[PDB]
């Protein structure tokens, strides 16, 4: 398969981390985000889109307190607030970015039709031939990880899909699109800008962080 430029956007470890497609997509993608923001900011705007009854499945419009931008999010659980029984903790799947936060539905709408267009952007891959120095990855794994790709820093990387690997069956709620047996795609990456011949996999095992195979 052809090389392709990317982000890193979310990382869990090197076996589980999400990229974004750079091109006209990404533009397309910071041009939604300011779009919803600035739609979804409004009190009356939000009131034509009022969220009731959600449920699994749904996609939908939510704010990250973070950094207050409103992201499209895929509902993958609901359950009660602990505190309160009479309203719901929402499980959501950042669907272009990769995070999954649990949020209050104060903080969530639902989604605007034209908000739809657009490809979910994130797409969740493994690092093709490493495996952890422990038998889990340590956190300075993560970490090197987290630092090599710099995740959410729109840092572009050349990436390629070289292997495929079945789901595992999961613990936790996951997307619909992220299901048991369905393909996960194992690639190679690498910094153009990097002073380096060598990829982050041959990086991370040549520096003690990971092993071959």
């Amino acid at each position: 398969s052809k090389p392709m430029e990317v982000y890193v956007s979310a990382v869990a470890s090197p076996t589980k981390f999400w990229v974004q497609l750079i091109g006209p997509q990404s533009k397309k993608l910071a041009s939604m985000v300011q779009e919803m923001t600035s739609y979804y900011s409004s009190a009356e705007n939000r009131a034509k889109h009022v969220l009731t009854a959600p449920y699994v499945g749904q996609i939908v419009a939510a704010v990250f307190k973070f950094d207050e931008k409103w992201y499209r999010a895929e509902i993958v659980d609901i359950m009660p607030n602990q505190y309160n029984p009479k309203e719901q903790v929402i499980d959501l799947y950042f669907v272009d970015y990769g995070d999954s936060e649990y949020i209050s539905p104060a903080d969530i709408c639902e989604l605007r039709t034209d908000f739809l267009t657009l490809r979910f952007q994130a797409v969740e891959c493994f690092l093709a031939n490493v495996k952890s120095t422990i038998q889990t990855w340590p956190k300075s794994s993560i970490a090197k990880f987290e630092e090599l790709t710099e995740v959410a820093h729109w840092r572009k990387l050349i990436a390629r899909v070289v292997t495929y690997k079945e789901r595992p069956r999961a613990t936790t709620a996951v997307s619909a699109a992220a299901k048991e047996g369905t393909p996960l795609p194992g690639v190679e990456l690498f910094d153009p800008a990097d002073n380096s011949e060598l990829n982050i996999a041959d990086l991370m095992i040549t520096q003690g962080f990971a092993l071959p195979l």
